[PDB]
């Protein structure tokens, strides 16, 4: 009935009905007959970019004019998720788009569910940037960032008999309606080739693979601001001159081609396979295409805002931020376009490179700082190397002809290691040499670089190390995905400002007592409970009762993350409930178990452990004699949508990394945020978490980080006393009872006392019995409904200190330099 | 200055220019900053899509509710160049489209030159499909054209030193703004594999590679009506599950891609080269993938109009009709989608699929007739050989069970041709043995192939052969590339009415001796010529003189088609100006000449010849001595676009292939339509232009197709005789006058009198004389400018046979049996 208009600035439910309608007949991509939901997310994805398009295009507007410092995010992951929700929701269009697409036949929710997430990263890096992103839109920042347009994501993860399966992601298999392609905005990206060294001295890469870096932007809307930034993301391209045609009409196929395969591989998957030579060198290419593409992008719009520019002006009015040491090349490549294609100095692009760039640590572990073998790094990227060696040379002068005290050292201390064997380039010491700051994401892992991993390069740079603490933006994470939640405190609080001022949320502290706002908040959380259990059935299949305890882990599958430990848990709560009898199972405390994340294709027992959930939740969930008190669940392809989808509807979460593995751990952090309480290690956020909500609100157990290494060292010694329950959760594993699969090659991990990858090194068996005293403890809490409520409100009231607002805001400050700039 | 406003309906300037910047505006593929022709082009053909959906969808709409019979046209080639001018001038909105662009600060002209041609065909094959597609939608035909998406054309040629060089079409490097993709039209397309029979009979396709066939519709709109029909054009795409991730993380990407590779070849080029048993194999796959794709989609629109269907209204319904023998795989495909897919019997899908198809021969060569190894197709296509032995076991059962005084002829009537040393299925037999109908495309033409080359098949089914001689569509080939002469046309005619009733032309020739007429005619074809002028200028850096006699042959270069001859005839023609005195060469007519087309890119002396033409130009042209008399130009790059340029200027044409070797030639008639004449050999369609426009107004010469035979054993038996001026022109191309290039291997091929690529077989020799005394008369006919000018009006008065307009009526009537369908 409703007739297409175009109005790009829709804002009543009318003229965004007619919107809509105008862009399904006018910005078809389907038969016209066909207005199914999938068609109608397109049209109203449209209609919402129709908005976004106009802030944008004010935005690069503004930000031209005002020239001010402009901040440049690099990331080889951007976790956005789905889009549709969150536009909405920053335009504050909520009422108007649900009333729209009710007049023309649907509910948001069925329209929103169609969505697939952009498949452009894959893990808590990713999801990071994600939330900076809106936060420096909110903040009315002068900011972007630079990724890549991969196609495939990492993989899509399906559950079968054999366990995990990896399909590719296929998120752009149709369009996405969200990014704008700019045409105009193509930059020359090279490989391989030759250093050319002119007569001058002046020295130019040339020959090797030419690939064309062809930018597509995605509108980024602040909350409560015109305030659109962008996540301008590139795609490879080889041009039609590339094909051979001589090639290709005498039937080589692939060599006529060979160009535009290479373009494609290097958007084709994140994280592609490393072990053989090609692998390393693709996922060396994808680094290099980033940074390449976006400093010339970034070095293009220093250029266009000149009024009349000097260079001298380029780190006061540019910022770059490497997020890890995947953007490592910027540093190389930056001083490579000052000196060649621009005819600086060595003396002034360094000074220009050094105050520009600046570098996040995200590890505590030095083995897992990236390196690269010189020889393919020669063999890529010739003149970077060239270019790193003469950085490298500098410095290493300079600690000869200065600190004699670190003479020693300098083969730790330098870019290059030149071990005779195997040859490396030390990314994160090339970072730490050449960044003006470098920083880690909460205070103990930042604590950790400065007194341990970089402490020689703190005494050459005492100013140089700093920490930021990492944090969420509460517009996806509570406002938008938990929208009956963020109703409740509105009204207690007697404001909504706490979307933009989540330290706000401590005002509930007052009311964590009170009954009628007990009754509100347990009304809120059974209804997402509800929900939850909805989705968990459409998509595994499982009923799940939602009066039952909802226990949740996602995270990575991985040994040091102990998804294991909570399996054998699951395993030893059977068999206890299995020989109870029927009179006090009645006494126990119902419980729905929930497990999800990614395994690395080839880490075999990563694999092994998603196969062992799998197999032991279908013997528990069929099990007519428990399965009213325990059901195990793998929730398949964890992404933002399935967290959006849990974190709402959470009670318990569990956070139980082998204590000083992790840096930080921003799901944590929405868990808390969304009312549901911690089981939790004294590791990374959980810290930061358990001193905000207060430790009365939070289950700690296990060992501590310091204790980790002494009980290593006890269980070499051969002192290590398993506990009993830990055993016979063991044995039972290993009696058949979940299947022929034979698990004893995954659990002889945990056994004997050395040698690598045996000897149970993340601690499984040693912490296993304060886990379970604690999942006690959490049994006891749960049935005191009251003092669960008062500790899931002082839950929610406790987490204004992790808002990626605070967060981005001391960047701002503290290292880039950088203010908000509103647009009028 | 202009603001952005959406409206899909604008009809004024205001409105119109409001709908363009609102396209430019929220249908970017560029920066927000650029405003530039290239972007203008895309944002006015966006806002002349709107229009065109509109109507595209009230078309489908009406054929949907009134379920009419509906013809299906199947072609491996489409040449649809631009369309932006074909759209305005349909919808009839040239005045305000020129307004609005003039508002926005471009003249229209300028806009239309950054359009790229769809490079979806080749040559006259594909010309006439898209002169068809227009006739079909001007006269309301219930029709529709299939075809491929190429990506990269067939090549775009330049020229430089070493002559013609080959690189890949763009055209979809950007966007193309005139499709629409149907991402719900999508059909599976297989291949190798083998059949699985099952305990009921039934046979399935089964294994083998399995494609992706996905829709993008090419609106055609009518000329004065709604009726806009489709070119439904197919891609062919893997999907994302396709590719293996586990090979793609080995570091094997081919490998891991292959299908996707596979798919991405068959729409890479038209004519992928063919010697090798990839390339045989490569090109099946394009006239399968075409065939399969096409066939499913038509079936299940004829489902999908269903009121309540039966099988037995299908072809009562359903048209297909095959342009050439590169569809003949939508007989045995129909058949498999009839018995496998739907369950059909042998005889009732015969039944329907020998009433639906019909069968448009293109040649006058036996050798010319397509036909593959049997080995080859079982290995693609093993359900389809299995289908078309048995359609070959049944029709020679025929022969022996109904016409005995054939059985001596079955190895050559059959389809299969079992020959031991070269087994091949002849699929010309099968497209005439299985369709209701073969039409040839000019009267001689069927005359030959119902005497001579099917001669026996026109024994058994004395009603199968019919005749459909050729045409153009006066739109794009008079009203739109020739606005003026169109005007004065108007005017004498004292009606527009012309354009879709072209035998309303003849009432020009009570003019053609009107000294007023006469005058506008001139007039009109300088102007052309000066804009020809310009042109050439641009895309060849040559300064041509319009005063000069403009003498053009374009077409696919060959030793057939004659260039030789031409270039021969040039270079004695400059020979004889230089050795003149100053004082003579006054008496002559000064002439350009201009000879475009593609070489094959393996065909070694047309490459010679496109090299000959360039040498010969380079020096004439720099020749200040006789320039004034004679340039020569070779045209690049020869497309619908350098034919809009070329015909409106053009005075005489050369249609000189050796008699007997061309069935039609629509560019002949393109060129009498535009009052030009033509120097031409009495073959093809020069016999029915010469019929239509008289004899006094062609200039003929050469052997005819009866002596050809004859003429040709007289050189095998050594008594020809070589005129003077011939050698003579041979020798001076042999002086080295033309630079350092050896033009002795191509003249080679005019030497000896026997042997494979030589002895003259295409008799350039034997005709050279007539041809230069046909040139003779030329020059003679040209100073009269009165007769010249009589000539070419009755030129243009005589052209109204030659509408496609006619011809698709005639297809309608007496093979398809559809009727106009006028969408209100
Ligand atoms: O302003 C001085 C100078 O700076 C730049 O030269 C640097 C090169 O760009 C860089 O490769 C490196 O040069 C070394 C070569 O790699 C090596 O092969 C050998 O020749 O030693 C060189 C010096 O160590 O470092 C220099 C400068 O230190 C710029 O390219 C010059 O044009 C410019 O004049
Ligand atoms: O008419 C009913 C009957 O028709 C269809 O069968 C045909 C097959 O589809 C077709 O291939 C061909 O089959 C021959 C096989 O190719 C070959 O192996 C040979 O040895 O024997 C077969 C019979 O000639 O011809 C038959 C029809 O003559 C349809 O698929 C059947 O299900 C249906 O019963
Ligand atoms: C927040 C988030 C993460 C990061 O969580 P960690 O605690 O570091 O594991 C990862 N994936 C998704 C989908 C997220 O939403
Ligand atoms: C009309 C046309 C043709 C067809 O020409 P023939 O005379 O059949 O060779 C080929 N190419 C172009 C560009 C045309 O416009």
């Amino acid at each position: 009935k409703i007739s297409a208009k175009a109005n790009p600035e829709a804002d009543d439910a009318t003229e965004i009905a007619g919107n809509i309608v105008y862009h399904a007949k006018y910005s078809p991509h389907f038969s016209p007959l066909k207005f199914g939901p999938e068609q109608a997310l397109y049209a109203t994805a449209e209609s919402l970019r129709d908005r976004l398009i106009q802030l944008w295009n004010e935005t690069y507007v503004h930000f031209n004019k005002v020239d001010p410092k402009q901040t440049y995010y690099l990331s080889m992951e951007y976790l956005q998720g789905r889009a549709l929700t969150n536009a909405i929701g920053n335009l504050n269009l909520q009422g108007p788009y649900a009333d729209a697409l009710r007049t023309l036949g649907y509910e948001l929710e069925e329209i929103a569910e169609q969505e697939k997430d952009a498949a452009l990263g894959n893990g808590g890096l990713g999801r990071l940037a994600s939330c900076f992103l809106d936060s420096m839109a909110t903040l009315n920042l002068p900011a972007w960032g630079y990724g890549l347009r991969y196609r495939h994501g990492l993989f899509k993860q399906i559950i079968t008999k054999k366990g995990q399966e990896e399909i590719p992601e296929d998120w752009l298999e149709k369009f996405s309606p969200w990014e704008i392609v700019r045409h105009d905005v193509v930059f020359p990206v090279r490989f391989f080739g030759k250093v050319q060294v002119n007569p001058d001295g002046s020295r130019k890469w040339v020959d090797g693979d030419v690939v064309q870096a062809l930018a597509y932007d995605v509108p980024i809307p602040g909350y409560g601001t015109k305030n659109t930034i962008s996540l301008r993301l590139w795609e490879a391209k080889a041009r039609a001159e590339d094909l051979d045609l001589f090639q290709f009409n005498e039937g080589e196929y692939e060599l006529a081609a060979q160009l535009h395969s290479r373009a494609q591989q290097i958007c084709t998957v994140l994280y592609p396979g490393d072990a053989t030579e090609n692998g390393k060198l693709l996922r060396l290419k994808q680094q290099f295409f980033l940074c390449s593409a976006s400093l010339q992008d970034i070095i293009s719009r220093f250029h266009e805002r000149s009024t009349t520019r000097k260079w001298s002006e380029f780190p006061s009015k540019v910022a770059v931020q490497m997020n890890d040491t995947h953007p490592t090349l910027a540093i190389p490549e930056l001083m490579r376009l000052l000196m060649d294609d621009n005819g600086l100095g060595w003396d002034e692009a360094w000074d220009v490179t050094s105050k520009t760039v600046a570098y996040t640590n995200h590890t505590v572990l030095p083995e897992a700082l990236e390196k690269w073998s010189q020889s393919l790094m020669w063999k890529l990227l010739p003149r970077h190397m060239e270019i790193i060696e003469e950085i490298d040379k500098r410095f290493v002068q300079t600690i000869r002809d200065t600190r004699v005290d670190l003479e020693d050292k300098i083969s730790s201390l330098s870019i290059l290691d030149n071990n005779p064997q195997k040859p490396v380039v030390r990314m994160a010491n090339l970072c730490v040499v050449s960044s003006h700051t470098v920083n880690g994401v909460a205070q103990l892992h930042s604590d950790i670089l400065k007194a341990e991993l970089f402490a020689d390069y703190v005494s050459i740079w005492p100013n140089k190390f700093q920490n930021k603490t990492n944090g969420i933006t509460p517009r996806r994470w509570l406002r938008f995905c938990s929208p009956e939640l963020s109703d409740i405190i509105t009204k207690w609080l007697k404001t909504d400002k706490w979307i933009t001022d989540l330290d706000l949320l401590t005002g509930l502290r007052q009311f964590a007592d009170n009954e009628e706002l007990q009754s509100e908040w347990a009304s809120a959380k059974t209804a997402n409970k509800k929900r939850l259990a909805q989705y968990i059935e459409r998509v595994t299949g499982v009923s799940i009762d939602p009066t039952s305890l909802f226990d949740i882990q996602v995270k990575r599958i991985h040994e040091y993350k102990r998804q294991l430990m909570n399996i054998l848990g699951v395993v030893y709560r059977f068999k206890k409930l299995k020989e109870m009898k029927p009179e006090e199972r009645k006494k126990t405390v119902p419980r729905t178990v929930m497990i999800g994340g990614k395994a690395f294709a080839t880490y075999t027992n990563a694999k092994r452990i998603v196969k062992l959930v799998n197999d032991v939740g279908d013997v528990v969930n069929s099990d007519p004699e428990v399965n009213e008190y325990l059901k195990v669940v793998f929730v398949p392809n964890y992404n933002v949508t399935v967290a959006e989808m849990l974190i709402p509807g959470s009670e318990l979460s569990q956070h139980i990394s082998t204590a000083g593995m992790e840096a930080s751990g921003t799901s944590n952090m929405k868990f808390a945020l969304n009312g549901c309480l911690i089981i939790g290690t004294l590791d990374g956020a959980n810290v930061e978490i358990r001193e905000e909500v207060g430790e009365e609100n939070f289950f700690l157990f296990g060992a501590t980080a310091d204790q980790v290494p002494r009980l290593r060292k006890e269980r070499e010694d051969g002192l290590f006393k398993p506990d009993p329950r830990f055993e016979e959760a063991k044995q039972f594993v290993k009696s058949g009872v979940f299947g022929s699969y034979d698990y004893g090659p995954l659990l002889d991990s945990l056994e004997g006392n050395t040698g690598f990858g045996r000897g149970d090194y993340f601690l499984v068996g040693y912490d296993f019995p304060s886990y379970m005293d604690a999942q006690a403890k959490v049994d006891e809490a749960y049935k005191d409904r009251k003092g669960w409520l008062k500790m899931s409100i002082l839950s929610t009231a406790g987490s204004g200190k992790f808002s990626s607002d605070r967060t981005i805001a001391q960047y701002a400050k503290e290292i880039w330099n950088i203010e908000a700039c509103p647009v009028p």
